């Protein structure tokens, strides 16, 4: 069991109806708060571990927005070493409805060290997700 990774929060700017449910609500430790993106499609969020830092990801945990769990199905998690994700690989694809109000934990088996990781939400989701966590270890 590896430590929770920290980094700078990156992703889609803004929030639905400018209420303020920005990407940062997915990293605040509260499963009742959530990211509600300004648009239906294209929303994403993640971390930049910082220049020169690469982690190997061994687990991802996430919790859907309460009452909108189906807006995660089809979302994917990617690791990359370019901030535009053009070199990304998909670490996990959500294909089952995530349980409400808890962190679903998924193992990742990819030995690559990444500087960047994200959740890329499916169309019609407004990026909805309540909490997102990555675990792993410094690439050796
Ligand atoms: O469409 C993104 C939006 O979906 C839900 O709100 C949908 C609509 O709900 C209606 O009943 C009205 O209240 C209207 O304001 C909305 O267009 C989510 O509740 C909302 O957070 C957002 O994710
Ligand atoms: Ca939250």
């Amino acid at each position: 069991s590896y430590p929770k990774l920290t980094g700078t929060v990156i992703g889609t700017q803004g929030s639905w109806n400018n209420i303020g449910n920005t990407i940062h609500k997915a990293f605040d430790g509260d499963l009742n708060t959530f990211f509600d993106g300004p648009t239906a499609n294209g929303c994403w969020l993640g971390l930049d571990f910082g220049e020169g830092v690469r982690n190997v990801i061994t687990q991802i945990k996430f919790c859907p927005r309460s009452g909108y769990e189906q807006r995660m199905i089809g979302g994917i998690f990617q690791g990359a070493n370019k901030e535009d994700f053009s070199d990304a690989v998909t670490l996990f694809t959500i294909t089952s409805l995530p349980g409400s109000g808890t962190l679903t934990s998924v193992d990742v088996d990819n030995p690559t060290g990444f500087r960047y990781v994200r959740y890329l939400s499916p169309d019609g989701s407004n990026g909805n997700i309540a909490e997102l966590q990555f675990f792993g270890t410094p690439a050796g």
